[PDB]
């Protein structure tokens, strides 16, 4: 074909159980399906957080930082440095050049599994996603839209207890500071907390995701 | 005065999440100060020094899930894979190193408005059903008793009072996962304001210093 642009996704999943173990996948996986049904064209891209490099950010990343605000190139970095800071790179372009992001993530004592939190240091990077202004930091972002499904054994959509939704609530704080503030969150909940009625939640759960498809 | 349970030596654990040293890092060279302050006020007690930057901490995978399943099914240690083996062991080190202490102090900075990732990972092996909490019929309940923890963190911004304080989830979560497992009573040392006053860098971290030898006599 002539023209080669089309819409891209990002399916960012971060649970070491697969659709028929995972709540959180199960739902995931009926979002992306019921909008590639909706999107042709659409280009879907799946990463998986624990089968992939996130290099978090220790000396040598700061040695690495230190030698690029220095002038110097990469070839003035160490072989463990270069393997860093490569890695880090791919993380943030390949997260910089989609339109649509997608994350799966279940509640882990209150917050997401370690991976998200090293996987958006490597998005949160000074020049690419967000510059320093006279009126504090902006994003750079734009054009980008965003969704989070979380799975948690109890109940933090509503109430008091959103307080405590750290890993939800850190992530979405994080998307905005880059300049995707564009999001949306669909809640599977309480498939624990009441086991009777899981399949009910994951049920609603799934509809609740195939209805957002058609208008995300 | 005493004559209860003999001595019983005071165990202090200095949690570090900081890739540089003190001289590089506001949290550190206040919590060097707070630990050199408090081992002349205890000199018998003992200090255990934990770099989670330099330390195994196992994150939860597909091989802990796996060894989760087979323990739960009734099989024991001889059951799993080499690498399931090695990971389940660590954890179990991590955590019974925390246990077995009295005291905590951890040290972290903030990068986007939350901690190194490496803290989740070390805080998912410490929140362990039958070891640190219990469920009853009114609700999780910890079970560590008799702990005292202290958190130094160290921000470019302010982020004590106000709305600041909601998106400070570093800090926050921290507490919610100290006060699940037992740990109800976590102070808090801010280092804050020296990105947004460059001119009062020196003047936060002097008195941010103080008030860690000031709080190292009664803790
Ligand atoms: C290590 C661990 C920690 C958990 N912590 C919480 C928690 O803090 N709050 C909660 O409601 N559920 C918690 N759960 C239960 C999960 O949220 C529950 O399994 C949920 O369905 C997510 O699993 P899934 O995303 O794989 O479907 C925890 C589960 C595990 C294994
Ligand atoms: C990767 C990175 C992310 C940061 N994110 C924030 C932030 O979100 N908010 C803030 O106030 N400061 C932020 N800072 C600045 C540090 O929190 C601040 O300089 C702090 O003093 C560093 O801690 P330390 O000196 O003890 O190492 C960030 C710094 C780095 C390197
Ligand atoms: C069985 N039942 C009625 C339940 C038992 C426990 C829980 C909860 C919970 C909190 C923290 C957890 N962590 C840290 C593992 C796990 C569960 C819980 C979740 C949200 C709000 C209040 C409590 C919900 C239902």
């Amino acid at each position: 074909l002539y023209f080669q642009g089309m819409t891209k996704v990002l399916f960012i999943t971060a649970n070491p159980n697969s659709a028929e173990g995972s709540f959180g996948m199960a739902v995931g996986e009926a979002f992306i399906e019921a909008y590639k049904n909706e999107h042709p064209q659409d280009e879907v891209v799946t990463i998986d957080l624990f089968n992939t490099t996130v290099p978090a950010i220790d000396a040598d990343v700061f040695a690495a930082w230190g030698k690029f605000a220095a002038g110097e190139g990469f070839e003035a970095l160490t072989e463990a440095q270069q393997q860093k800071v490569a890695a880090m790179n791919t993380n943030l372009e390949t997260f910089m050049h989609a339109d649509r992001y997608v994350f799966v993530t279940p509640m882990w004592n209150f917050s997401y599994p370690p991976v998200v939190k090293a996987y958006l240091d490597n998005l949160a990077i000074a020049g690419k996603t967000f510059k320093y202004t006279e009126n504090g930091p902006v994003g750079l972002l734009e054009g980008k839209k965003a969704l989070h499904i979380q799975a948690t054994g109890g109940v933090y959509s509503e109430g008091a207890y959103a307080a405590v939704d750290f890993g939800r609530n850190h992530l979405k704080t994080v998307l905005g500071f880059i300049g995707v503030n564009e999001t949306e969150y669909i809640a599977v909940e309480g498939m624990n907390a009441n086991p009777e009625k899981a399949q009910e939640i994951k049920e609603a759960a799934i509809a609740n995701a195939r209805e957002l498809a058609k208008r995300f």
